[PDB]
């Protein structure tokens, strides 16, 4: 087989998620993203059904890879002496939500509703597959600008979903809940809802609501942009200080602010000018 099945293109990005390059599967010109991850920098390892040591990221991706398009799919992976190479889907054209928000500022509520709904559907799919992302944020969401479809990326801080407490976390701090800040303890679902509240605020205000630990613990949300009362209400519910006071995914999707969502294709035609 060998890495020769792909043609490497420009470097797309680099950070705590490794180095990701644009690529093309040679056998059928399929667009792909090629992620290199150094073995030394992988902290959380897992096991494949057959007893092979792979990055947790590979285990989680396999569990969420199938028909549904709300998550970027793992097409293949390789092991090198000092690294792992993951071959992932690559929509074209695409822009991550962080760059999209940097360029356009705060999003109209109609656009934030379509986007947020799609993130909720993707997170539900991950949880239904027994996977917790633990790093939901704008930088980890890609927008397929032609189809108006959002795709979750970088499962490198994720874990298998469980009903017991998590005492470890290596995702983004400014998106982490007060219970992790103060006690180093959180439950998967409620911590995810907290990050979804941070993300929703980020979408409708153009920036995250909290920067310091003190602000997260206090949980007081100030709106810097004009935002409807219903949206503000949903945000404040997602950012409730007590985990049990937060909405479940069902309660979020049945909220009045979430009604009459646009389909992804309508979303692109009206807001992505495509
Ligand atoms: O298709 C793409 C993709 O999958 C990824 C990706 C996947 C997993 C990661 O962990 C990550 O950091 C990036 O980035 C991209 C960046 C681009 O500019 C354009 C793309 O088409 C992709």
């Amino acid at each position: 087989p060998l890495e020769s099945q792909y043609q490497v293109g420009p470097l797309l990005g680099s950070g705590g998620f490794g180095s990701v390059y644009s690529g093309i599967r040679v056998s059928d010109n399929l667009p792909v993203a090629i992620k290199h991850v150094e073995k030394d920098r992988i902290s959380d390892w897992g096991e494949l059904p057959n007893g092979t040591r792979v990055p947790m990221e590979v285990v989680l991706l396999k569990k969420v890879s199938s028909g549904f398009s709300g998550v970027i799919r793992l097409l293949d992976w390789f092991e090198r002496p000092d690294s792992f190479v993951l071959i992932l889907e690559r929509p074209e054209p695409v822009q991550d939500l962080f760059d999209f928000i940097t360029e356009r500022g705060a999003l109209q509520e109609e656009l934030a509703r379509s986007f947020f709904w799609q993130v909720l559907e993707a997170v539900r799919h991950c949880h239904n597959c027994g996977v917790l992302h633990r790093d939901i944020k704008d930088e980890n969401i890609l927008i397929d600008l032609n189809r108006g479809e959002l795709k979750l990326i970088d499962f490198g801080s994720g874990a298998l979903l469980k009903d017991t407490v998590y005492t470890d976390f290596d995702g983004t701090r400014v998106y982490s809940p007060p219970e992790w800040i103060r006690y180093h303890r959180y439950h998967g679902r409620s911590a995810a809802v907290w990050s979804l509240g941070i993300l929703l605020y980020d979408m409708v205000c153009g920036d995250i609501p909290f920067e310091h630990d003190e602000e997260i613990i206090r949980g007081q949300v100030f709106f810097r942009q004009r935002v409807s009362s219903e949206c503000q209400h949903l945000i404040r519910w997602c950012l409730a200080l007590r985990p049990s006071d937060r909405p479940t995914f069902e309660e979020i999707q049945n909220h009045p602010w979430m009604q009459d969502v646009l389909l992804p294709q309508e979303t692109a035609e009206i807001h992505l000018h495509s």
